[PDB]
RNA sequence: GGCCCGGGGCGGUUCGAUUCCGCCCUGGGCCACU
């Protein structure tokens, strides 16, 4: 406890067991002949090519490299007849492109066409890309495969390991440019301690500096930052991980965190303790891959978040959670219930104009003067939280996402209480109100 | 699909909106899947 003490043992979590190993070493073997007997010109890139990928993640990439003239059809067309051809099992997949995923004794695969090409320059299309990543982190990265692992194992088990938008936290890639920076596991956690939302690590000058945000150049492109969709919050968190670490090593930094499942009593009484309003919206989860779906559960959430906050309800934090047949909408007010009566402010007495603009509006209750300037009290169409977002969601249903809003927009509810604790979404909300033990 | 910058139109709210809440056309940039 201490540090070198952690990681040897740490190794043992990230590290392949020689049946992993084996198990593709011997499908990239089958693979290369399969590819060989029918004289196609491809490259293994990615985690597996370079001996860097985790432990249960065994999965191999292999591009189809295309001259620089076919049309983006015939590598289509052409990709799709070989990973067809080559695969024991196959399914056409999407993404910027089309592409072919399958199987080979017994493990996964992707045969993904993209055109062969020298000098960054001229690239069509980011799987272009790819092959100069891996032809520029081969010969640096090597020996180095276990640091790389140490570094992916820690961010896994902390939640915030991959770069796509249900994580928003560092991509493979931008975890070898970090090794290859800082040359091991320990130097990156270290130094990661001093980063800030402002720091600039640009690899191919071996400099560090300060931007206007948090960016890792590309030493493929310049231009293109490799921890672009690293959140902010995830930045912070993995910062402060790394400050800890340093301070208590503990194998549990790569040990994945127990559910904790609680019950959902205990979580009444606490709710009760808070004093607070706790509901959600549900609806029928669009179906829509993850990567379109996170990002508008976070824009319809921030939207309703801001209603509840100008509405005065004095919304605390939010959450949201996907299951296969709803997705939930979290929040938590200090407001359970407000006045039907406020203030509005009116224009200053000296403005005869609008003024008399101003009392020419029939109200209930008599508008009067402080400090200067003339109020008058108003009402509330909702006096509750849960009010305010049914009427806001019923009307605002097209400003909360493309998907998550056409499918709030056909049918949707306001859970709180018990009714509530019963749905899929007890951890959320723990997370969300930093329950704690 | 989401985010950033910009234009052309509108609706609602308001004493008062370019400036709050939103809606259509529309130009450029970027992100995630591969």
């Amino acid at each position: 406890m201490k540090v070198e003490e952690i990681l040897e043992k740490a190794l043992e979590l990230v590290i392949p067991d020689e049946e992993e190993v084996r198990k593709g070493r011997e499908a990239e073997e089958e693979l290369r002949r399969r590819l060989d007997e029918l004289g196609v010109e491809y490259v293994f890139v990615g985690s597996y090519a370079r001996n860097t990928w985790l432990k249960g993640s065994l999965e191999i990439d292999v591009f189809l490299l295309f001259p620089e003239e076919f049309s983006k059809e015939e590598l289509r067309e052409r990709g799709l007849e070989i990973g067809k051809a080559v695969l024991d099992s196959y399914e056409i997949r999407y993404a910027e492109h089309p592409y072919v995923h399958g199987v080979v004794k017994g493990v996964e695969v992707d045969v993904v066409p993209c055109y062969k090409l020298k000098e960054p320059k001229n690239i069509k299309s980011a799987v272009d890309r790819t092959p100069f990543h891996h032809k520029w982190l081969e010969g640096r990265i090597k020996g180095k495969e276990n640091e790389v692992r140490l570094l992916k194992g820690f961010l896994k088990a902390n939640g915030i390991y991959g770069a796509e938008y249900k994580v928003r936290g560092f991509s493979g890639y931008l975890c070898e440019l970090l090794i290859v920076f800082y040359g091991s596991f320990l130097e990156t956690v270290k130094n990661a301690r001093r980063w800030t939302r402002r720091t600039v690590i640009d690899v191919a000058k071996g400099e560090v500096r300060k931007g206007e945000e948090f960016f890792v150049v590309d030493p493929v492109d310049e231009k293109r930052n490799v921890a672009a969709n690293l959140s902010l919050d995830n930045l912070a968190r993995f910062v402060h991980l790394c400050r800890e670490f340093m301070e208590a090593p503990s194998l549990g930094f790569f040990k994945p965190k127990h559910p904790l499942e609680i019950e959902p009593e205990r979580l009444r009484k606490i709710v009760e303790e808070r004093g607070t309003a706790v509901f959600a919206v549900k609806f029928r989860k669009p179906d829509i891959v993850d990567d379109n779906l996170y990002p508008q559960l976070e824009r319809a959430s921030r939207k309703i978040f801001e209603f509840l906050e100008r509405e005065n309800f004095m919304p605390l934090r939010s959450a949201f959670k996907a299951s296969e047949e709803f997705c939930y909408l979290l929040f938590e007010c200090q407001i359970k219930e407000i006045s039907r009566v406020f203030r509005r402010m009116g224009p200053q007495f000296e403005d005869e104009r609008n003024v008399k603009k101003f009392l020419s509006r029939n109200r209930a209750f008599r508008p009067f003067i402080e400090n200067g300037r003339w109020w008058a009290f108003e009402m509330r169409k909702f006096t509750t939280p849960e009010e305010g977002v049914r009427s806001y969601a019923s009307t605002h249903w097209h400003t909360l996402g493309k998907n998550v809003g056409e499918s709030i927009r056909e049918y949707f509810e306001i859970i709180s209480g018990e009714k509530l604790f019963k749905e899929p979404v007890t951890a959320e909300l723990c997370e969300m109100m930093g329950v704690k033990d």
